């Protein structure tokens, strides 16, 4: 009768678990049960382009309805200790494309089973996922990428379960609070269906991020060092072929530094071994010093023969190289924005 | 009854564990439970803005009142083993913002359960937690950082438990014991309230320490360095411009090493969306060490053809140079100080 | 008496698992029992050549038949929870090459037990394996290699037990989806054998992938940096000896330039006893450069001696080395391709 | 009667274990039991300076008393399964300065269980740990070390249990057999006292290890580089202003071999705020070769008016330089080798 | 009565059982229980010099004898499920050597319990060890380890258990299908033993192998350039002596890219106190590259004075500097054989 009997409530718990079979799904042979899930994300740890995958830290919650739990004279929600999942049915609820998830156990498992009169069970997990998602790199550093997190179950059928979204939208909560360095994120959608494998059909969730990576960083570390030594060795060609050690000194230091900048960001760029485009950009400006020092070079040759020939070679290719930089780089820019 | 009958204190332990159901908290259907807390911090493993996060190893300990264990006659604090706490009812006190926490397990679980004639039990646990802690790097290495860690009954909602640091100001201990290498902790504050999520309200403990880094290590690795080859830079003005090769010889030295030594740095430091004050201060001794090349070479155009004005050049650079390097230094120390 | 009569089905079950044992495979004494397998996999993570291993993440499924499970009255399949899987005997099936396997365990275990009237098993665990594939890296970046994963039973012979692909050579799926950055699937294969050791006959069922590697980013990055800097090289004959000192700097930098190339190529593959195509072609780049730095050393040694005799060389390597090089690209070109 | 009769053996183990209640420890409400401790150290497998930390590996033995397991008609100690640790109480020992710490368990749990006539427990775990250690570099890389492994019970008093070595300074064996490349034990010393906490006096043994570390690859690492160039860089001064191109090559040469070394240096260091020894030295090396190379080009600055001041100038260097460089090495091993 | 009846061979299992205690040994207080073993090394994963330790995959296999287990009328080896082994004795064997071992679990736990009529049992697991092993690396590369696993019994003496090999020398097999990209195994030995420690004698077996290393690799990948680079100091004697840009030049770039190759080679290993083949070898090869700058510099010195004498000792550093460095490799490298 009265809530504050403990050895009531254990009276009642004690009847419930009673001849319960945990092998044995609610509405066993009848009614698919409907699960209704919630994801609150805490945060995003980290979005690796390496492994091309991202940590997730969520409370996953899950809300069902089990007749058998169903218990009266207590008009009260049972918040049980967390032990006591190990005594009921749960979903065999996983991720499609995690690769190492795991549940948080300090200082107790992270676990919660409530229980309401109706029979309702809230079952709620606090979960770290390294979840895989597949990268399209090509527009790198620019790129704007779509990272998906899959929720099925394992091995009961849509004859016998049916996830859905407990909320609308608002099942997926905490979205606007992630602090994300390098990327933000612009849309996250939920998505419910149904896939079929040789073994059936099967429900599926579905929590997509569009993650637009920030700019202004690669811009002021990688592109304007390229465009700036482009420049530099630009100038060498407005130095008059009397002297020759000012331009082959100009061209060397462009070379090395070319180089070792490529190498020194190619030392902090994603090792994914595919074409990107800022590798193409600077293989672009690479090939423009190159071609520039070569001009010099059969300037310097000629000068001895033709200097008149020499001279004309001089002008053209200072009226060719900027207008043919600017024309390669507007419609690099063009292809890529 | 004496003490040393131990068949009576066996019979006394199993008469208080019979009967006793784990899947409710004490005054189960009442009031909430008040549950006391300290902490004895050990160390302060690393603090890492790559993963920006700190681990810390602690001795965390609850104390609360449960009814159902209270024994008379035996007028001791009752210290049992470890393994009697998967039989008894503990808070599921978690940790808000860790990552990978454990309870050291050698050679057993470090776990300490006390019980207490008037049926008050203390529970303690050593806990080697990786909290995350979000860092402003925009004043590095000169920053001030504020790292937390919250403590959070996971199921329970305020209406059944709640928290309180059990000493006050006074609760956690041995922080002036902890070792940074890197850091010193400037103060540490306990903050305790209720906060409110979908399922209700929820207790909530903070311990903040406020951390201040060390500027020796970056004054005498990257700062003092950079100053070196910028005065070595400088060094070049003072050398007659009919030895060209030796100045120019010098100034491409310079450069390369310069830009060895930026990328090394670059390499060494991570990676974050924003610029460090460390890296304007390089890229202030770059900017500064090209321009000097930059002014040698445009000195060395006209060398000949207006011999005056290139020795003038020189003459007002050898002054200016130090006095604009000494300018931006100061307007460097002024405003990250 | 009713097909969703949770009672019955609790009946049937206990009655199934009453008097089974689990040390005993079924028909034991008798013929051996036979074993089919289905691998749905997933994704790749990853291929690693330092340590000559894949990560394979995957659904195996087994399917048996144990007439002491068959159960009659019931005309559905029971989907039963994973936790029944340690109550019935499943096989001791184990990957002949894995090094760190695990079975998924977020929400739940990752596993699935479904029974069938006729007392047909069907037994479901989702498994990231890293299997260890020796690779031939000789022809490497143009290598093509062959990856696979072996199953094999532990404990039980042939006369116990035999493993067949069930399905055929459709079998295995998932292949077609695989999506690998630096390799692209050619060809799977899938074997059935038996295999003799000291304890007997064992069944074995192979998986064998045949993995070629994508060249265009290693074309990109390292190949056209090595032949640029062996034009630049080149370029040194085009100058006349009167520039000696800046050539040398020229033909240096080359060099230097290759090194640098070289250092970051150095860290990229383990140490393999053998020469990789890569690191022969960067060897015979070096080797033409140095050859150059080598010739404009003795044109300099008789240049004041016999300036025609000089001129003569200059001409003759104009047209030797960049023909050499072309038929050293044309038969490294054809040897490994 | 038989000490053969296995099915006598077992009776006598289940009578001992039967009512056996392992949340008591024994003589419970009596004297504190008394458990003495040895320990066997296999390997020390490294120690960093990085996450200032020692790995060790070691054969943790505890001797107990415990009236409840003693057996009569069986004059043979019972090396009995480690599994039956599992069914009899334990001391909550640990370690006070560990951050991971497992027992090995292949092929089993590396556990080892022997019971004796009168009661005695010997309970044997093979440990590996690592201990935390902080490190004062300031003296690096003639640093002394002192590594410490502590042992605490946690959570009973010394009203409850006590902790004492068991035999003497010759508990802990094994300790000369360790062979660190890097570090050498000079001594070990072992300490049994008491330490207050808030909950009550708790006993403590602590092993301490001084580690003295070999000097002889950083100087031929890192010292005998640097002195070398730093010698080098006078020959700028023997050679006459006149032939400035071998000069100026010196001095770059001897400026960048310089600066790839204190890269190198700070390549292989872990971050702290003070200077250590090693990093003052190439400071100091750096600092010299600079003022040479800024004298140089001082002299080149005004040689072009007075070849007498370049040659005074010179001549002057040739002794200060080496006399400076000379005085500033010896203080330098005066203030840090002894 | 037939072997076939799997009534009959579960009721034979549990009599075998019933009774059974596992804290006993068989034969206890009697004749120590000989233990046979055999190990069938599937590979040996790797060989770091870092760490110093290999790891180490095996099949391992205990041979031994239970009397309580003895059964007839079943003429059957009673190949049993891996579970049933926890209700078995086995010894306590371990690895003296290894720093972290585990058996692999997936699908089961890789582990073979196989009985025999007359009560033999053979006992077999699947395990990964990393195995340490101290490394005389004087002579690296050109060292010959030898690397050893020692087995033991952890709690019983000899009075109890007498391990041995089983089969004699073929008690190991697998060793000739060892795949080692770096070392090649001259030869491996198995030793059986006593040693005493404070509680007695403990029986000891010992499974050795000599590892040769290959030596292709650091031809190719550091002795070469170093060699190269020695030959590019050397190139810059056969030059004018007036040249001094082209000689000052080629002096910095030798010394430079040898204290990079250097200084990149430095980090492959630990701080050794002992000095490697390979450093001394580099030390040798900086040595003459910068007793060429020091030649050149002695040159620049007496230039004025005697020119002829200038050019007579740089003719003689022609003759000299390769026949001594010729002289050095040759010393060098028949001491290493
Ligand atoms: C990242 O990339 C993933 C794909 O890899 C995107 O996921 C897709 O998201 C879109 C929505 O943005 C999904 O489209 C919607 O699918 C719903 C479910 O379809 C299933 O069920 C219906 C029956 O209910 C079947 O008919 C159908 O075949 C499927 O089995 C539909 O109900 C939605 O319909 C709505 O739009 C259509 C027009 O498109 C209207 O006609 C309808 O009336 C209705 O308004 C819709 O089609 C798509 O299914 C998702 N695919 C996958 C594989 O998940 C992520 O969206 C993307 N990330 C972001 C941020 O966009
Ligand atoms: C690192 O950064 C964190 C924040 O990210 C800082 O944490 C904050 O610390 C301050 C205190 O320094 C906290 O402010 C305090 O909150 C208490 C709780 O408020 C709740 O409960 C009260 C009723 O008890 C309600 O009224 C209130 O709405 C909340 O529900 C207050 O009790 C404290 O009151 C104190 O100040 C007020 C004036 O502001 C006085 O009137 C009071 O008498 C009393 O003195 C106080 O307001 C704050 O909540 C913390 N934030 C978080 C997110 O935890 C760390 O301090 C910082 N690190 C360091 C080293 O500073
Ligand atoms: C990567 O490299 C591995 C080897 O390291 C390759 O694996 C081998 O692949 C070949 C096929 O290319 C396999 O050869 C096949 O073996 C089958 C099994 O033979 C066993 O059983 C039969 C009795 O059934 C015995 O007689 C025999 O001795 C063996 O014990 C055969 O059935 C196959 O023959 C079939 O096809 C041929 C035509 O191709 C017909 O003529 C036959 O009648 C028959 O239908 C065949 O001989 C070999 O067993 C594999 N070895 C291992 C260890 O797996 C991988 O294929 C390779 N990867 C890729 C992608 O190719
Ligand atoms: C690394 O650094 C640690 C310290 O951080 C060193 O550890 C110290 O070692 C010394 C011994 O070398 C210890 O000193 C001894 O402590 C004993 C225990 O003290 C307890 O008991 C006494 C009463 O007996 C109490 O007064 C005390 O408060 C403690 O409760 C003492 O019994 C010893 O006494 C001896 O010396 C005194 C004079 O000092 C004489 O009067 C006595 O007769 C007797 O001869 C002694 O004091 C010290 O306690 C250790 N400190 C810690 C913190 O453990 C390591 O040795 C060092 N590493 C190496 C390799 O040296
Ligand atoms: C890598 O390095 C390890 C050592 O670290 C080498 O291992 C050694 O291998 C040799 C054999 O090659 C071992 O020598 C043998 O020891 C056996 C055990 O000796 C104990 O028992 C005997 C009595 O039986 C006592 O006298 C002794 O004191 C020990 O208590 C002996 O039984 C063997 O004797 C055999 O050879 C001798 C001649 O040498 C004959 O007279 C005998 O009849 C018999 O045939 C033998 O002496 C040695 O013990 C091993 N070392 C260790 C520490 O155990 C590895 O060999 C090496 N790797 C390689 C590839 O070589
Ligand atoms: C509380 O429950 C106990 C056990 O069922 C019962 O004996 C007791 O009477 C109950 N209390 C009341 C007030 O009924
Ligand atoms: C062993 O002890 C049991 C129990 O006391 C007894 O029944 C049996 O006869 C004894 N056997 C021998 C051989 O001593
Ligand atoms: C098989 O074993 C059962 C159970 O012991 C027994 O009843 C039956 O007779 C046996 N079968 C035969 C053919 O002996
Ligand atoms: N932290 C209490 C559980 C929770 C928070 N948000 C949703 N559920």
């Amino acid at each position: 009768n009265d809530p504050g009997n403990m050895s009531f409530v254990k009276e009642t718990v004690d009847k419930l678990l009673k001849g319960y079979d945990i092998r044995l799904r609610p509405d066993f042979g009848g009614p698919p049960v409907c699960v209704g899930m919630n994801i609150d994300i805490a945060s995003i740890d980290m979005v690796s382009e390496v492994n091309m995958d991202y940590t997730l830290t969520m409370y996953f919650q899950q809300y069902w309805r089990d007749k058998r739990l169903a218990y009266s004279g207590i008009p009260l929600n049972l918040t049980l200790d967390n032990r006591v999942a190990d005594q009921l049915w749960v979903p065999d609820t996983y991720f499609l494309n995690d690769k190492k998830s795991f549940v948080h156990g300090v200082t107790v498992k992270n676990r919660m089973i409530r229980l309401h009169p109706d029979g309702t069970v809230l079952y709620g997990l606090r979960i770290t996922t390294t979840a895989a998602c597949m990268m399209d790199l090509r527009r790198y550093p620019l790129d704007e990428q779509n990272c998906t997190l899959e929720i099925e179950s394992y091995g009961y059928t849509t004859d016998d379960i049916e996830f859905y979204w407990r909320g609308g939208d608002k099942a997926v909560t905490g979205v606007e609070r992630i602090e994300l360095p390098q990327f933000s994120i612009v849309e996250h959608r939920l998505v419910s269906r149904n896939v079929v494998f040789a073994t059936g059909a099967y429900p599926r969730l579905s929590l997509s991020f569009r993650l637009k990576r920030n700019i202004g960083y690669f811009i002021l570390q990688t592109y304007m060092p390229s465009i700036l030594i482009t420049i530099l060795s630009w100038v060498s060609f407005w130095i008059n072929y009397d002297a020759s050690a000012a331009r082959v000194a100009l061209g060397i230091t462009t070379v090395l530094t070319m180089t070792t900048i490529n190498t020194h960001l190619r030392e902090t760029l994603p090792k994914i071994p595919y074409v990107k485009a800022i590798d193409m950009y600077l293989m672009g400006c690479f090939v423009f010093v190159f071609l520039a020092l070569l001009e010099y070079a059969f300037v310097n040759y000629i000068f001895f023969s033709q200097p008149a020939r020499a001279a004309a070679i001089d002008r053209w290719s200072r009226i060719v190289f900027p207008f043919t930089f600017s024309l390669f780089n507007l419609v690099y820019w063009l292809y890529y924005v």
